[PDB]
């Protein structure tokens, strides 16, 4: 979900670092250890981190899936740990999170 292209320790501190429900559980994680310097292509398998498309897109709604995916028993990011998600990609005019948004994050 981001291991594909990334560095594993940074991962942690990156994720470790600040995170909680309102600080940045994802974008913490990728941006400090991955994204920020990472190509768009890896952004895919980054991306593959929140959720996995579940109808085209991901969104603010199901964005507390995310762990609940996998782990299938998140606490649901709360409402502040989706801001996160949220504040991804699409937070201005869509509150969705898809890859090519995801990625557009990143790009940005």
């Amino acid at each position: 979900s981001i291991t594909d292209i990334l560095s594993a320790e940074d991962i942690a501190a990156a994720l470790q670092e600040c995170q909680d429900p309102d600080t940045f559980e994802p974008q913490k994680f990728f941006q400090t250890s991955g994204l920020s310097k990472m190509s768009a292509s890896q952004v895919k398998d980054i991306f593959r981190f929140i959720d996995n498309d579940q109808s085209g897109y991901l969104d603010g709604d199901e964005l507390k899936y995310f762990l609940q995916k996998f782990q299938s028993d998140a606490r649901e990011l709360t409402e502040s740990e989706t801001k996160s998600l949220m504040d991804a990609a699409d937070n201005d005019g869509d509150g969705k999170i898809g890859a090519d948004e995801f990625q557009e994050m990143v790009h940005s």
